[PDB]
RNA sequence: AUUGAAAGUUCUGUUUCGAAGAAAACCCGCCUCAGAUU
DNA sequence: CGGGTTTTCCT
């Protein structure tokens, strides 16, 4: 597995949208509860949903995949993932449904030999026989800092006019600025491996031979989630990114390293990850730290300075 | 016996369901009464059932227990914990059903040698001679602190949407965020013991020999719960937790910490361990506290820094 | 005599149930009759039944005389509590059933010297000699409190499944909130005192010596009432106890404190228990109150602060 | 002080044991607060 | 302006 905690400093954004309300175009917003001085509080903030990096990680993963000759489905070749939900999507693509449930393996292994998609992000069919595949990527929220007793957050509508010679042309957008945080996980035991329970069925062979570049791509693509390539309204409303503090860790255990809510949760990882690999009988923890805004980090662990040499490195080991 | 009192403060979380309505789904709401300063009143919160809990720690317990060489069920090896109670599993493990109250004890003992699960989270038959056995683990409903006038939770609902380039797509998620608290005890002298009364069987030397075994295993189990690995939806909905509180008491008589609802829950339970070893005639009684939050705690207790920590105390004692 | 009124407060609770309709369990409900300023109104309100009290009680006075070496009964060491109803219990145990009239008192030293739980839960036999021994230990149904216009209490009904990989597994619990009221009697000046009048037969001897480590375990046991350990489906359903109120009293004439309804019933209790033993020519009364919640009390109270502190005042005195 | 006067249908008992509403999905594609003044 | 929840279980 990886698992890997992020903190980004993000100016004058617009990145994620909701139902309009007359000329405003509105921010997502969300509750969260706080604990100051005073006790607990309830604060409204605005956040990012998790699907929209989804859809980034997916788009990067389908470029990256058609980039290296790996199947890629006729759906998805356009950045629609819609995956083989409906009977419509198996009609075009060109497969035939499962009869019963001795005959879910087969079709799950020929919708996993044609769209790497389908094998990495999971997907779900319903009908008679209905096929069910985890994603084995998961993401979260993005959310702002709870640290202190102040959110380093804020929120604002904006004026905007368009111009007519012949007047007979007004809104407003909602941009927020703040210091977001998230964390991810990554379970690279898992792919090209089936998940029905079952007998072997042939076309297993071309999987176990595609593993090591399916593995190698979808490790490749996280670089677009930890550069900043998501969200949307970037033509006019481009933002202001800047990496200031990340953690990601390798192990063969479960294993989830802190939030990034309090100025020390690099230390607390590290120690909480050397007593896990004691305690859980582990046999591999490897961690890998990139800080830009100077504060306690530990011993004995590897610094790096950029994002593609911690992508080199996952590659490598 | 081991009794724990457990805080937690999650962000921007959906890990239990229920029944949809339309194109919405449902978090899981209870009443509660709460006292006020104006008397007593109900109220609607959000909840997460505790077979939740017990569905993730049995999924643990089968993990370790592959890892460690006891013995698993066949059905159990997948993560389908029917056990033993209708006919059909019985035939799949192929085991003979009781035929009289006397023969109840072998029945009890051979399901009791293939299956780990069976034998710590309890099972049930139900027939001509029914069998029962209560499990050794006891959970309860994870609420937020009834602390003050207040409720520190709150409960929205999120608009979602799946994109098209043929419109012939809109989804809403309910999303909650609280400080919870639970509760939980688990008796580790009563583990590969048989419960039905009767005479002695042949296979109970082989019990004897893996109790050691099986207690460190379920002891070890602890693990996950403590963590923060339970619900559903985690793949987009990855939530943020973050541990505040926690008292565990290891004690040879019967005995229940205070709820974690006020801030004064740590001085009083250990008031209350020392009064209640000295009133019932007991031989072992010993506390541990993990506090994050700086409250109260008191005089004479051991201070740990992790859960780690903990896990390996309770295992070496 | 030792007479006492208790108030508590359950939430997400299920410990008492009755018959199931369809994949419906429900909670044990009654009618209850308030006045409103409006005049007289019946209502439906879930309850608790009080012989799950009784039983839990007896469980816990098990334990304790098996482990202080007072004698228990062969099939009441086994938590059966069929005491010595009928013939098949005592061809059991080995008793013999009375012959006549003048016979009783025989029979009811031999069984009381057997086992502590007859002594003290009393017990009845049917036949041509019967014979009747009333319990030294009075309970009722726990209601909650009656207090103005609104009863502070609400139940629910919650969702269940079961997960399989091969569909072919729901079921609904119902759960309740409330502020619970009980009230019990215990009067130790009869304990180990045979009941059937006549002439005096061999054994009494050793009850004599007995009487004082019955009456010790007999107090002993009301800490598990005390304390919060009854009901069922703890195992998934664990419920979150806390005590409010309690005035315990202690006399040498009848007397019964009044119900824990209104918020005024501390110094209501003392003022009838002065002018109680003024009147009725006592010798002795003594009350205790432990009170969390703020409300009245009065003057020359003993204030105590835990239950343990109240169960060691009782032994000593 | 009345077809009245005298009468306990009373004692003893858990509705108990076990079971994830779970898997898949961008609200997003275009728009100037602009012209005149010590 | 198009688009507004899909199955498989109900002791």
């Amino acid at each position: 597995m990886i698992s890997g905690s992020v903190r980004f400093l993000v100016n004058l954004e617009s990145l994620n949208g909701v139902e309009s309300i007359g000329n405003l175009t509105k921010h997502r917003t969300a509750p969260v509860v706080l604990k100051t001085s005073t006790g607990y509080l309830v604060r409204y903030v605005p956040v990012i949903s998790g699907e929209a990096l989804a859809h980034a990680y997916q788009a990067s993963l389908v470029d990256i995949a058609k980039k290296e000759g790996l199947p890629v489905g006729s759906l998805s070749s356009q950045y629609e993932f819609i995956k083989f939900s409906t009977d419509e999507a198996l009609k075009i693509e060109g497969i035939k449904e499962p009869k019963d449930y001795n005959d879910a393996r087969r079709f799950e292994v020929e919708v996993m030999l044609k769209d790497v998609i389908a094998d990495v992000g999971g997907f779900m069919y319903a009908g008679g026989a209905p096929v069910r595949r985890t994603s084995r990527i998961k993401l979260g929220y993005m959310i702002p800092a709870l640290r202190g007793d102040e959110i380093p957050a804020q929120l604002e509508a904006q004026f905007h006019v368009r111009f007519s010679n012949k007047p007979v042309a007004i809104f407003n957008v909602e941009v927020s600025s703040a210091l977001y945080t998230f964390s991810f996980e990554l379970d690279e035991d898992l792919i090209a491996v089936p998940s029905t329970f079952g007998e072997k069925v042939k076309g297993e062979e071309e999987l176990e031979r595609q593993k090591a570049k399916r593995v190698k791509s979808a490790i490749k693509a996280l670089y677009s989630l930890l550069s900043g390539n998501f969200g949307g309204k970037r033509s006019r409303f481009l933002p202001s990114m800047k990496l200031m503090s990340l953690v990601v860790t390798k192990t063969d255990f479960p294993f989830m390293p802190e939030p990034a809510h309090d100025d020390d949760y690099i230390k607390t990882t590290i120690m909480r990850l050397g007593k896990a690999k004691g305690v859980l009988n582990g046999n591999l923890a490897k961690a890998y730290v990139i800080n830009n805004e100077g504060i306690e980090v530990g011993e004995g662990v590897t610094v790096l300075s950029t994002v593609e040499d911690l992508v080199v490195k996952l590659e490598e080991e």
